[PDB]
């Protein structure tokens, strides 16, 4: 068994920390593929996608798709946090992705995606005002959200607040603007207009780029989902409640760093507004399992009821923050999105799991069976998980983007850095909770 | 007021039995405009559209877009079978429409659009097995209705069952057939795939061109909708209970015409089914109007509350008669689809009415509002419709596919054969009802 890691020479970024973090649980953990997808995995971020400059800027890259995402980049080092206070270099750079980051809200507060320069890219000619910084200009509200978990991680976890400074400054006020923009609550339009000539109907919107109409009820409108995928009813909840939790951690920021009580306020008030208008639209008192969660309105009595795999996602509501795993409204909801009631649940000979509409029918996501370990709240559930993971690899011993039901073999996307890191997350954070003796009874 | 129809000598076809019916009318309205619009509108299908070879194939064009639609064709002369027991020429151009239709199914039943002969189209590289005499390959449960429904009133109303020969026993076969495939119990993917690089989001298919997931419930799936978008959730409730009626009106002509007890119990079997299936999964209780048919839904839970301006529509129901006007949920349905709860239901100065995804936010469709009419039950409601009509035709005295709800004067397709039809038909049939002085009390 030998590592699938690029090379010591070839690797873009080296943390002493991380390098030791993964020689402890490789003699950890007794199990010779486990550990050795661990090992891949944990570091691919760092290994391969990592552009520190040595001073205030990271580049990240997703991995297959050449550029950097607010969200995937905000995931593919938000396990690193916990070792920074260790690695000065590592903590540096971290604080260069969130510097990025913030820099990136304040080119367009309404682009998912962003270049290292200006090269612009094949997106250019998209039916929307684009820029040669931006790769994709894809509403997404979670994007606007990861970063700020980032920074709030980053912050509570080393204390150095030198990363909010005049670019967090007026990027949050973009981000209250865009989220403010989206209420829709004036005009059902709107300064963010979006199409594209293809044949994948999700990769453009309807209402001649204005996307299906919505009530103004208090909620955000997000134009796309964290899959890249255009929403049927704007108002996506899992995207919703990241954003009242994020709205908070940035009041907290204002007020005890920048002590601007005045914008710190704008952000409690919209999230108060946000949260409110969630209890009494984003439920749905379903027949078979009770109270659930909706996964997008539209404000007029439209919800659709099903999950995505990608996070923000209905399942992983505990894992973000947003929902106690407690909440008896969650808990229903994980039974209904885990079930054959939800359009998007495959199961097959290989596995089962949710997936979505970007690839399509019986192609289960990896990072759901993952969301669902790490919401799991019984041993035999997250053993269960873990071994699917590692029967559905295909033998690469990395993370895919989706493997059909019925034949891992066929899968999508090998190299996707953020899924590298939510499973090395995993793992790490089972074994920090004395899990190891679960994980060492994988047969 | 001098008449916008083209010129005796440029009239594609010529009936003498319409020409009196119009000399009727307009002796007997006293309202100089709608008398003229009437004159205009009524014989515009036979005046610029219709093809007749004067032995037993009839050709006809929508109007802007030059091609044949089972469901305009069918709807087109459907007013004219009324008068054919005493206009020879127009009886025998009736049942040349109907050998039409069937030949074209024959040719494709998933085919929305047909060419004349075989001159391709714009439309020939769309992502889906296409051929030569189609136009357009887009499967809608209502282009096999509608040829159904002329047949059936043809039948009735002039006796001769010559058009039900081998051609209709073949198509009939065909649309089971298809009714059935789309029922995707074995499958959920099947025989029809559809995808097309467009910028208009309804244009293609998601999911890979299989579309949005459905539970196998015992509806009909279709890909789109009479308004030529793609469905949401593909059970499309209007179009199932079309469905329905259509095959028991098949059922009807294969047990007295052809005598063929086993496929017209195939037929009754399948309305059965359907119609069971209806009354289980498109009825949802509103908390605000009471149990209303939803326009969609997928089977698994999920309903889709709105309604589209085009046939069948919900509002339109009764016209068809797919339900009676009395039925307790379709007035609550009808409630709800001219109120501002319906995402699609736009109000101005110009009017008010249903309009679509097809065009778009603030187009209103006359067609709905001819729809409120026909299914009205309420002279004053009926008055204020045929004047809305009246003002909101920018002078032009036709109907057009939408106009602004602020401004008349900003509206789509000005030369619409099919709506032309239908208003025709709507002032004719108030008159045969005693309702003349009504008109004539128009401002």
């Amino acid at each position: 068994y030998q590592t699938n890691r690029p090379e010591a020479s070839k690797r873009l970024f080296v943390s002493q920390e991380v390098e030791r973090q993964i020689d402890h649980i490789k003699q950890l953990l007794t199990n010779a593929k486990l550990a050795w997808m661990f090992e891949n995995c944990f570091p691919n971020t760092l290994d391969t996608t990592v552009h520190f400059d040595g001073k205030e800027d990271t580049f990240v890259y997703t991995g297959d798709i050449h550029a950097m995402w607010l969200r995937d980049s905000g995931a593919q080092v938000w396990p690193y946090v916990q070792l920074a206070n260790k690695d000065p270099e590592l903590k540096k750079m971290l604080a260069g992705v969130i510097n990025r980051q913030f820099k990136c809200i304040n080119i367009d507060p309404y682009a998912n995606a962003f270049n290292m320069n200006s090269e612009g890219g094949e997106w250019m000619s998209d039916l929307t005002d684009m820029k040669p910084e931006l790769h994709e200009r894809k509403w997404e509200i979670d994007s606007l959200c990861y970063p700020i978990r980032l920074a709030y991680h980053y912050w509570k976890t080393t204390g150095d607040a030198s990363v909010f400074s005049d670019e967090w400054l007026q990027a949050i006020a973009n981000v209250l603007k865009t989220f403010k923009e989206q209420q829709r609550k004036d005009d059902a339009k709107g300064p963010y207009r979006f199409q594209r000539k293809t044949e994948r109907a999700l990769d453009t919107m309807t209402n001649d780029g204005w996307g299906n109409p919505v009530k103004p009820v208090g909620l955000i409108a997000s134009a796309f989902r964290p899959s890249d995928d255009a929403t049927t009813f704007q108002f996506l909840v899992p995207s919703n409640f990241f954003a009242v939790t994020s709205l908070r951690k940035a009041a907290e920021i204002l007020n005890t760093v920048n002590r601007k009580p005045a914008l710190a306020k704008e952000c409690t008030a919209l999230a108060d507004e946000v949260e409110k208008a969630l209890k009494k639209y984003a439920v749905c008192n379903h027949p078979k399992y009770g109270k659930i969660y909706a996964f997008e309105v539209d404000g007029f009595g439209n919800q659709l009821l099903m999950d995505d795999a990608n996070v923000p996602s209905l399942i992983a509501l505990p894992y973000l923050g947003d929902v106690k795993v407690t909440d008896p409204i969650y808990q229903n909801t994980r039974k209904f999105v885990w079930s054959e009631d939800n359009p998007y649940f495959f199961k097959g000979s290989a596995g089962e799991g949710i997936g979505g509409p970007h690839i399509g029918y019986d192609m289960i996501w990896p990072m759901s069976i993952m969301m669902k370990a790490f919401t799991s709240q019984n041993d035999a559930e997250i053993k269960t998980c873990i071994k699917m993971l590692m029967d559905t690899d295909a033998g690469t011993g990395f993370m895919h983007e989706s493997f059909n039901k019925n034949d891992p073999k066929n899968f999508t996307r090998a190299w996707f850095a953020w899924q590298n890191t939510l499973f090395g997350e995993l793992i790490l954070k089972l074994v920090n909770e004395g899990k190891v003796d679960l994980l060492n009874s994988i047969q």
